[PDB]
DNA sequence: GGTACTCAGCA
DNA sequence: TGCTGAGTACCAT
């Protein structure tokens, strides 16, 4: 039970609940969603630990504060100083009480100073969380101020998470994991505001990845220009300058062979410019009852169902209709980088939120009699995908064992399961300039003794054979 | 058992 | 540049 899996897991389960808390159109769905996880005996470690956790690396993005209480890094919502009450003594009776063992800086705190590998660190108290945002009474030795001393005074580290601001439309803040500091020393003074502040000064432990601060172009756009957004490729890996879209052509849509069948069109829903009633979409009832998709951040998938069945071609609503996130344009800065051993793989340059769509596996449809690498079967198999020499990007994915993608199948245009439309949708929180994937799901020795292919996942969970 | 405290996150 | 938010952490006016 790998320890980044069971935070991967963990991380989903919270962003399910999250976006059901978003759906439901409660306050705060964050927080919300953690009361939930709370409920359900669902994070990952419930009791306080000192140093570093399991599966949460050095680096590590937190997306919200309510991820670092989801998974029990910071089980404060709120709380800059996360540390062990004294509920804590008799485990650890070596150390005096209270103790802390994660520390947030967000700049919300006028007397921080950030100097990366250093730090000088405001404690809490006297704040005003309104408002200016500044110090409007004189802190004490109390509480987090109180546990960082402790720290100070039995060499015992903190973890240090950072937030910043973003470009991402659809992410606006996030919290990066950067390590285990040392309270170097304490001391009270006045500060800025003339109250009485104490501040910690902290400076970053050895032996951790460093804290980095935060072409070879091969064609503009692999798109055509059909692309809402332009997908650039790179090779780096060589000077020897070949395009991913040599003997290819991209195509925005799906082309079908003579051979194979065209399912007669769905009926549709009759409500007019945007299905938010479930009781008047007849969509909505084909989902059970509850639209597959939330409003938030241009639709994102709640959680992989069988089939989605999307607004089609009939269906009196317009394009910007909720259950009609997959046929809207590509929303995020891609790029198609030359991997070492992978071949092309693709990329994001930006924040990808868990549950929004990336692409639809876009190619020729052919019948799976009719049938080298670029072959996606429908299976929801009689009917399959050929990108082989015309499709969109979606053929420049690789294959992981650990993904952050899924394979959700999509059915709008006809209610013919054979011929779903198969969508690929982030399973989790994706960071830019890092490599989208997906699992083909072979099963082994499949391919024809025998015959098989090795892998380059990097997963520490690879199964080192792709077939 | 009750409540003061708190470096978010909203538009 | 409003203002709610929820789960401690500690104590029982
Ligand atoms: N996890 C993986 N390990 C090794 N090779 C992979 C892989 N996933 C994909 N590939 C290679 O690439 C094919 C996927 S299609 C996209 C990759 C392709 N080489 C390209 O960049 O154009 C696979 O059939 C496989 O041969
Ligand atoms: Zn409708
Ligand atoms: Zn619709
Ligand atoms: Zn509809
Ligand atoms: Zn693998």
């Amino acid at each position: 039970l790998e320890p980044h899996l069971k935070v991967t897991k963990c991380l989903r389960l919270f962003n399910k609940q999250y976006l059901l808390c978003v759906q439901a159109k409660l306050s705060r769905p964050d927080l919300k969603g953690v009361t939930e996880m709370i409920k359900a005996k669902a994070i990952l470690y419930p009791r306080k630990i000192i140093g570093d956790l399991p599966g949460i690396d050095v680096g590590h993005r937190f997306f919200s504060r309510a991820e670092m209480c989801a998974v029990g890094f910071h089980n404060h919502w709120l709380n800059g100083i996360d540390y062990m009450s004294m509920e804590y003594e008799k485990e650890y009776s070596n150390y005096k009480l209270p103790l802390a063992v994660s520390i947030v800086m967000s700049g919300q705190y006028e007397d921080d100073l950030d100097n990366a590998d250093t730090v000088t660190y405001t404690g809490q108290g006297g704040h005003n969380l309104t408002g200016n945002k500044r110090q409007i009474k004189d802190q004490l030795l109390e509480r987090g101020n109180l546990a960082l001393k402790h720290c100070c005074e039995y060499n015992v580290p903190v973890r240090v998470t950072r937030g910043h601001n973003c470009k991402s439309s659809y992410t606006k803040r996030v919290y990066t994991y950067d390590g285990l500091y040392k309270v170097e020393k304490f001391w009270a003074q006045k500060g800025v505001s003339g109250f009485t502040v104490y501040k910690y000064r902290l400076k970053r432990l050895e032996g951790q990845p460093e804290l980095t601060t935060d072409e070879g172009l091969v064609c503009e756009d692999i798109s055509g220009g059909l692309e809402f957004k332009g997908i650039p490729a790179t090779n780096r890996v060589d000077d020897s300058p070949v395009s991913p879209t040599s003997g290819f052509t991209y195509i925005k849509s799906l082309i079908i062979e003579p051979n194979v069948i065209i399912p007669k069109s769905s009926t549709g829903c009759n409500c007019r410019g945007s299905c938010t009633d479930s009781k008047k979409c007849a969509c909505a009832k084909l989902n059970g009852g509850n639209f597959p998709y939330v409003d938030l951040n241009d639709g994102r998938l709640i959680e992989s169902r069988d089939v989605v069945f999307e607004c089609g071609p009939h269906c009196g609503c317009g394009p910007k209709c909720v259950n009609r996130t997959s046929q809207k344009r590509l929303r995020f800065n891609l790029e198609v980088f030359r991997s070492a051993k992978k071949g092309w793989a693709v990329r994001s340059w930006e924040y990808i939120p868990a549950g929004s769509p990336v692409c639809e596996y876009i190619g020729v449809v052919r019948r799976t009699a009719d049938v080298n690498e670029y072959i996606f079967e429908i299976d929801c198999p009689e009917f399959c995908i050929d990108a082989g020499s015309t499709g969109n990007f979606a053929r420049f994915i690789n294959h992981s064992c650990e993904p952050n993608l899924f394979v959700q199948c999509v059915l709008s245009s006809h209610q013919d399961i054979r011929l779903a439309r198969v969508v690929l949708f982030a399973a989790d929180n994706i960071s830019p300039m890092q490599e989208l994937t997906y699992d083909y799901g072979y099963a082994l020795d499949s391919v024809h003794k025998v015959k098989q292919l090795a892998c380059y996942c990097g997963a520490l969970n690879c199964r080192k054979r792709l077939y």
